[PDB]
């Protein structure tokens, strides 16, 4: 009680976030795209309706909060987030930061300028909406580019100023997480403010326990991205692993069994629209995972419980760890 | 009389466009950027005020219309254009198309999808504003990338469907214009619908008369980008030629003297905000060319007249050629 987090509908008590998915998207797009070309998604109205149905399904399954880690260059539309949050009765935390598609107007900026932009979105609000980011999303693509280093440093600085956590995208080992950690630490950022994302891309337990031992949160955040019979489909095969989802889920158990239950965040990296990839990709995705963002609560959590993970431990992972991560600290 | 063109304030008679600058920008930015970070420009209000002063200066000098060739990925903000057009009493023609900073949501699209997007902006309107593009801006960067080829073909197709002209960015010979022409012609686009831009980057008269002889408009569109004493300033030196502006202006005369007065468009490629380059670049630019978009009428046109170009010929270049180009055909 007492701690607050910013959502797209305003401030909420941390203790009300409940079962929280820490890496999700309503729509993965590009800056300006939803506004310039809503018909790409059928219509803005069809996108809202699909997202609200999806989030109502997740809510029925026990999900109370999602963290939408869509940055400016993922075409985050905070008005869309607010509308869907209100219609679905699911809290949504919005993000600042930058992903791997920054336009020239971002790429030309200094660390100090990027810091000011992240702080504006956290402290003032996004665009002219007054809605404030509750997380900072950064991405490196293999070995950090020089601009990516600036982004990571600007993220660390904005976090230090605000207590808001940082969450990352990594390529599949690299293993890019270690370089990100090195940059964050050089800026004096506490690892407990940081989630190293897409850490389920590989079953490298030494990499993962290495990060966890240092205080980092490990984002096991692509839980439903497993499929069979996609070889005649190059673009779909790129997204979906041959590893069963059971294998991804066993990584959560592996980390719990090694003493790191407090260092784990679980999510889907799901979405209801996707213009930054091939056309009609959603048809493929929705056929594979019709449960959408209810996949974790419906499938992953019962599987772990059935494998002997205690309910208190599962509660800790899905409720306590997100609460501690999101609480400005 | 009778022909109409779309402007950001609605339809106007072609014959009212008058003295027209065919390649200009209010603000060179990135999709979404003005909305997410207006303080970059001081404020949106400061940007409007700077642009209105600039355009009032151009208007006092005789300029009646500008064509703002800012595409989606130049962060074109048609509401900004409408506000500045109204306050300055200068017509502004808006653009569709894509420049060299498309986000992933554009880069993943097919020629057919890009065609639909260009047509939406021409026939339906931009975003939700109802303001329709009156020109299609494309860019190649040296040798056309595969995606750039799609853009050029989608531009040709949208032009054929609507009669709206196409205008291009080229690197400084390449000479990229010839490849652009080859693609346009393969799509059956008439050269008289096409302006090959930044053609004043080089004094290659054979290249230029070659295009002009085939019916293309040649865009001599960086008239004020000449300066001295910039060597201690790498970023400024990149924009500004050591060639005096007199030398750029002599290229207009060279083309007129060779019989191609009807194939020439003259402009500045000026702007009042510039976030897609280094910070404070505007301070440099405004010190070099304080006349802004009045530079052509105040300096270039009198210089040509003083060199013996007949007034009727100068009228033809600045008024008739833009009218013929912009008239949907
Ligand atoms: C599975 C969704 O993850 P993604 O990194 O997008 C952010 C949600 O998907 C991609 C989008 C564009 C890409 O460029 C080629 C690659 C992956
Ligand atoms: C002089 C203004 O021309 P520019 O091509 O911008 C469109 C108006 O300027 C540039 C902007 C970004 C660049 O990327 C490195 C290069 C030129
Ligand atoms: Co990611
Ligand atoms: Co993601
Ligand atoms: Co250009
Ligand atoms: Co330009």
């Amino acid at each position: 009680t007492g701690d607050l987090i910013n959502t797209v509908r305003g401030p909420i008590p941390v203790s009300e976030a409940g079962f929280t998915l820490t890496h999700e998207h309503i729509c993965a797009s590009s800056a300006g795209f939803l506004r310039a070309w809503p018909e790409f998604f059928g219509s803005r109205k069809a996108l809202v309706e699909k997202a609200v149905r999806g989030l109502r399904h997740a809510r029925a399954a026990g999900v109370q909060t999602i963290v939408d880690v869509s940055t400016f260059d993922i075409g985050r539309d905070v008005r869309l987030l607010a509308e869907v949050s209100q219609a679905a009765d699911v809290h949504i935390v919005a993000a600042t930061g930058l992903w791997f598609d920054p336009p020239l107007s971002m790429r030309m900026r200094s660390v100090e300028e990027l810091t000011q932009f992240f702080l504006r979105e956290i402290q003032h609000g996004i665009e002219d909406t007054g809605i404030r980011a509750g997380i900072i999303k950064v991405a490196t693509t293999g070995k950090a580019t020089p601009f990516q280093e600036l982004v990571l440093r600007a993220a660390a600085r904005a976090s230090l100023a605000t207590g808001v956590p940082v969450t990352t995208h990594t390529s599949a080992s690299p293993r890019g997480g270690e370089q990100q950690a090195a940059i964050f630490e050089s800026e004096g950022l506490s690892p407990s403010r940081v989630c190293i994302g897409h850490s389920d891309d590989t079953d490298d337990l030494s990499y993962l326990t290495g990060l966890a031992a240092r205080g980092y949160l490990v984002g096991l955040d692509r839980m439903p991205y497993s499929a069979t019979g996609l070889e005649g489909n190059a673009s779909a095969l790129a997204l979906f692993s041959t590893r069963s989802w059971q294998t991804r889920a066993l990584l959560i158990k592996a980390l719990i069994d090694r003493g790191y239950k407090d260092r784990i965040l679980v999510s889907h990296d799901w979405l209801f629209g996707f213009s930054s990839y091939v056309t009609n990709i959603m048809d493929v995705m929705d056929r594979i995972n019709p449960d959408g963002m209810a996949f974790v609560p419906l499938r992953v959590i019962p599987f772990l419980r059935e494998k002997g993970v205690p309910p208190e431990t599962l509660a800790g992972v899905t409720v306590a760890n997100p609460a501690r991560f999101l609480s400005p600290t």
